[PDB]
């Protein structure tokens, strides 16, 4: 398997410079300008993430315009993702807009609407009306970004709870609350999300990073919110709690991909468990054939330091080893002091990790999991990747309009670059979260319909030659899968 | 493997009406008429074998004409094979046309040409001029169908050998002789063979069953005897002795196929070893991707009896289990009393054997033997057959003009019929010795060169429908190797 | 698999002198004397089969005594098998003790008891009372060893059938009848069988070859007939018809082994099917870990001819290739003209077949079929045989007193001889139908109980040495099933 | 594969409270007392590491005595490891005890002994006398834990080199230097190591963590230094540079185990490559059947903070996923503020990692790698672990006196606890670096020579039974040669 593969490796060999993993960068104050964006692109960014939990529509409109320009100027295609704010539990108001909590002392959390303004350090409101229930004695209540920690001990009545302030901390008006291990029942898409999602559709974003998904039904709600004009936008579900992890199979089923939000998962789940959860969610996505993003606290110390820690480096490497399609940067690029350096370092780690990755294990493991009989395209994509291993071909050319085939082929993990030739420019952008693929845009209006596909195959091969994947004499596997089937093993000229 | 597969089988289930193995029938007096040939075709014959060790050119010309007519009227394509006589060793004549050999007696066998017509029980001739330098003391000399056996003891001169008659037997004029364990050096192709092969080329036979092949070099001699006008005729090498078995790897390499002549091999090898030899030669041909024929003493007793023995039935079944492409009938159809019945019974045994055969074992065993990296064709044909197993497709359509691809695909053993669409009618005939394939002729002169392959693919699919292999809704794997190409179609 | 193995073989390489398959010989006139028996033993016989469908109890008593003496003199252990007659259906009597049947003739068979002596060529009796109900129009009725065939077409009344004589043949009194494809649901053990089995138990036979077993219930009936004094006798079920083949799984389950009676199966099932059936029954037995015998029409022509046919030679070889534990000889040894030559030729074919057999395929195949988890015994025997393949050990020594372990180890097919050391002489005899095993008797009343198994292990290794299987320096795998496995460095 | 396995997992069900990985703790000022050691043992410490690069023989004698007593008091066996100081290339002294290096600035690095005290930013000393001959122009010279990077440009003469200061950095007296792409012929056992090793032998330490092993012959020098009275002490080679990584095959061959010193390897090797190096070295040791330790910068932030970082947690987990036998703690326990908490957290991470680990993969991989034919021992241990998988046995009992068998069985990775019964107390301590094993001491002097192994097997089973591994009706695989599958009574 892989253990056997490690025995044959050496770090003193040249690393065949091809990076399959993709990097997503969160845009912010230190990276919003066009020039800062081009630098990010030249450093290795494939997707530009807009964190909608902060910033106005005019702010994000600037990001959208600057990304599209920076990309245009450099001649590439960069995906634009809208990361949703999601549902949120905020407290009521306080008398004097403040409430000084202190260590060891008691307080009372009521489900009574009358205290929405009469809040004091002794008794205040929390807008989650199913409070006295989902909350038992011994549980914890995190308030204000998880800084303040209360410890429930009994219920005064059907609306109030008696808590102990476990640590001193001052809290102002309406600051979010978290309920560790408690099954909350908040709606998927909030009113704010609904408004932001319609904006995303109008601006033509490529994908949505849907916050706090815990149900297959919730994914459906996000679709409706996008409406018919946003039927082609991908919905990447952010798994941020235990429910999302429990219902992972059905959520993956409905979604277009998954994001493992380690930091959010870590709020109520032990760190060591989050590690294991990451392995599970990534492997399940791999088998499903949908992109998976390793998402939080990546190269964290680089947000201010020019060099990351020993541990941060291995964390990035292992996300790749786990099978992640993409790795993400949040504050490192959003408010960081070294935007380009973090991305460059991340790309470097991904390249190195790849050289050691035994992709034949993935191919084999994904083949054994296939149910027999399987459908035509399933069989075609496996055989095409099988041929790659058999002939030791140096590249694959997949003609896919919607990116469906490219994503299916990539699932089998060939040990060579995959070049996708599409007539859709959005496919070029959406494939940016799929590992080991590169898209070549074929203009049907400027170069004709190519009814016969040869021009597209030629385009894909020329790109492969251009990049140095294949030289005259090399073998290249070509495919066409759904919309209506074909595979060729070409001798590159 | 095959073990596990046997556990899931049942003799009560319906046999999937499809037979992959092919039947070769030797034509003779009982079967030369066009009406007898038609019946042989209706019974299961795919190839008509002409045994050239007997009969003239007018005799075989009749067989050739009658086979074409019988096939034409029935609307099928039947291959025509010319089985060569090969180099022969025979004694000279005797005084009184006879020579009574007696056990324990002493005689002299010589190479001296003067004793051609002067032969006696004490001293006679043998036309193999190297007899003395090849044979050693202690060796045996079989004469007259191996009935008479003498054992050489010493050299009288540089032309004569002193032998002991080990058993009583009377021999008449010019009877055949066999040299067990002897490295004969006779020319690959004799005189008559050179003449017969030039007749075969003129008449357009599809293949040659070359007798007594010993070296790869000998195959080359046959190739040349056929000349440039016969470059497309296949050469199936008949392995009839220990040398052929010893040099089997190189012989398979140059030949277009092999024939395991069990009876001939049995003249100098213990029956039980011939059985094992059969397994070896068949497996080697399977891996090579060249047709292999299990050839002698098949359904032997049915020549005169309406029913075969239990042992003959298992022998035919095991030839198929071994991996033989074809099974052959000699005297059963040539001079037999039940021509149609033997062929019918043979086909029935092959059909039954097939239902029990685990073809996935062949596929995976063949895949495991290929070297990485492999050539494009090799990789395409395996992936195509792999897809068949994956999608559980019910048929394969192979566009092959020379039959090269069809033969390569068939090597991987898909568990479904293979339909080959060719623009050559001779490919339709030659593929008759490759198991599990059926050919569909596409006339490129009367239909268009079909660049794009759409019409040919349609033709292959229609044929698969007309035979009931696939229905609307079914998957069918399509291939074209030499541009490369593979498709999994949905039937309509 | 076998394919990849065939590529590496050469018929010019020397074969080993180790034969795993076993030979069963049917004793008869030609071979009953203690002189003829010793010749059979020297030729390759491991089991002496007594066909109880003919001969008296005194006749078989002689065979039993002569076999035990012949064996005693040659210092070996030979198993004794009693082949049961099983139920049989037979016609009534005729006027003049005869009835000339002719081609075309329209006759009537009657379930009516009144015609049990009033038989004539136009109307006669058949003792199977469910005759008229079970037999339909179009079916066939075989009479007198299957020589006379008759096709039914209609019912006269509720006891008689109208038949056509399809071939001319004269039949005398009480001659057996066969009903092809018809579910003749006759009993397990007949009265005769119940008497013969009682005799077999008193005489100490090692196994029973139970005729016409159709179901798992029937095996139970045979076990009952043997009683408590015969609990250790093995019941090998002879599969001779379609029912036996259908219910094969449950029959193998309750039996101690199976016999594939090809000729009997061939009466109603087409020959080509019998071939396939043979493969199926053998593989099923292999997986089950129970001995399977390829039984009829083996080397037929060698009954009167000094040499067999090509086809007969391949049939014997393929029975071994199929996985048969034993191959059997009936008339060839019972009334044959060349008793010793047939057995010798058969052994020769088995030795040759073995040299080409890829036993790793069997091992691989049996290991794969194992469900996960498995019992301790199951796990130990596989790992022991696994170690044999790993270390290229040249012998295995199995301490088994009932032969259970030896039979389980043998199931995994090690590519080396298996030596079983037992304290029971009957185990030595019974293991004679299990392929690739040889038994060594350890006399516990004369040598001690040997706890710690030291002496027994030494005996097994000593035999392996004396047989030339292992020489100083080789590895030998030792086993006992309380579990235990060793990989002994030979001295 | 592990992929298949991950699909069946769930962080919401139980975890057999069984931990196969072992924890090594470096003893120091904040963990030297008998009371602090007992706390470390209760938290999860199996091995006590003595860093001999600082402190006198009297300081370490106290650690030795306190470890012995803390262990005795609790009733357990704890291994004692002596981590060698090893050879070192330092610089000489400077005028004013300082030397401000600046970018672009040219300086001269010499071997001349006269500048051992006259050092200046312009020209200074380096105690590696073969420096000029080992180095070449274009190479790099790292000084002060690799912070200062200089680049060789030319040879001024047979003793001096002309270098460019590639980055600004101030360096004080005698600081360590590293030579990134150069093969160094430094002596394996320095004079100080020679002395420390004989002390280790006299005090009966269980293993040596040999610093800076760059070659196979070097391991031999360490054996010669331990002498005949220390032939039973294990030599764990610390791989700290590119040569050790390059000659890893032969080093593993001669050593008794390996230690992957990530931080030391990181001085000259890019962090991302050290990660891959870690995978390679661990897999190589796994196949070899010798213990491997993931060694530096583990849960580092927890030396000051009560909680580690996200990344530190995954680093520890992945060391286990890689196949490491042991994970180590240096400053976290030596001078840390939360000695017990770090060890406890580390154990917790190892337990969790284990629950997700697919040990069948290890077993299977190793089996496809063995040669055929194999030795008896090799074949017996694999079949024994095979049986474990076959019967779903819940424990293994290995009677091993030297620990060789226990270590070979552990190599195959059974998915159940391994219980080793020994007549040697040092074997109990040495097996503390082998993952998934637990030792039971059988006192041959106060119980008998037990020829027949009856009593020892019983002891192993009672321990398994007492540990809750097996109960009546469970299968237990036990292992001159013999293997058994028992039915627990």
């Amino acid at each position: 398997s892989q253990l056997a593969h490690n025995l044959t490796l050496s770090i003193f060999d040249p690393v065949a410079n091809y990076r399959a993993a993709r990097i997503i960068c969160t845009i912010g104050p230190s990276t919003q300008s066009v020039e800062a964006l081009k630098g990010l692109i030249q450093s290795g960014m494939s997707v530009a993430r807009m964190n909608f939990s902060h910033g106005s529509h005019e702010y994000h409109q600037t990001t959208i315009n600057n990304v599209r320009q920076a990309a245009a100027e450099l001649g590439v295609n960069i995906a634009i993702a809208l990361d949703t704010k999601g549902p949120e539990i905020r407290t009521g108001q306080f008398v004097g807009g403040d409430a000084v909590m202190e260590r060891g002392a008691t307080c009372y959390v009521t489900t009574d609407p009358a205290f929405a303004d009469k809040g004091t350090k002794d008794k205040f409101y929390i807008d989650y009306q199913n409070l006295s229930k989902v909350v038992r004695p011994g549980n914890y209540i995190y308030i204000d970004d998880g800084i303040l920690i209360l410890q429930v001990q009994s219920h005064e009545d059907e609306q109030t709870l008696e808590c102990t302030v476990t640590n001193s901390h001052t809290i102002s008006d309406r600051r979010g609350v978290n309920l560790p291990g408690c099954d909350v029942d908040l709606p998927a898409v909030s009113a704010k999300d609904r408004v932001d999602l319609q904006f995303g559709v109008e601006q033509g974003v490529d994908m949505i990073f849907a916050s706090f998904i815990r149900s297959a039904e919730q994914v459906g709600d996000v679709r409706k919110a996008l409406g018919p004009k946003g039927r082609d936008i991908m919905i990447i579900c952010k798994i941020e709690n235990h429910q999302g992890v429990q219902n992972i199979d059905s959520i993956i089923e409905e979604s277009d991909g998954i994001m493992v939000a380690r930091g959010d998962l870590g709020v109520e789940i032990p760190a060591e468990k989050v590690v294991v959860a990451q392995k599970i969610l990534i492997s399940k996505c791999n088998v499903a054939g949908k992109p998976v993003i390793c998402a939080t606290q990546m190269l964290e110390s680089m947000t201010y330091n020019p060099r990351p820690t020993r541990a941060e480096v291995s964390d990035v490497a292992n996300a790749v080893f786990n099978g992640a399609d993409c790795v993400m940067l949040s504050g490192e690029t959003a408010k960081g002091k070294y935007p380009n350096e973090v991305v460059q370092y991340m790309a470097r780690i991904c390249l190195e990790a790849q050289s050691a990755l035994n992709e034949y294990v993935f191919f084999n493991s994904i083949k054994k999991l296939q149910h027999i009989p399987m459908s035509a395209d399933e069989a075609v994509c496996s055989s095409a990747v099988n041929s790659v291993y058999e002939t030791k071909a140096k590249a694959m050319v997949v003609l896919s309009n919607t990116g469906r085939s490219a994503r299916l082929v990539a699932k089998y993990r060939p040990n060579c670059p995959i070049v996708c030739v599409t007539t859709r420019l959005q496919t070029c952008r959406q494939l940016n979260i799929t590992q080991g693929v590169e898209s070549v845009f074929f203009d049907a209006d400027k170069l004709g319909h190519d009814e016969g596909k040869e021009h597209r195959v030629a385009a894909g091969v020329e790109f492969a030659k251009s990049k140095g994947y294949v030289q005259t004499g090399d073998y290249c596997v070509v495919i066409h899968a759904d919309h209506a089937n074909q595979t060729r093993i070409l001798l590159v000229e």
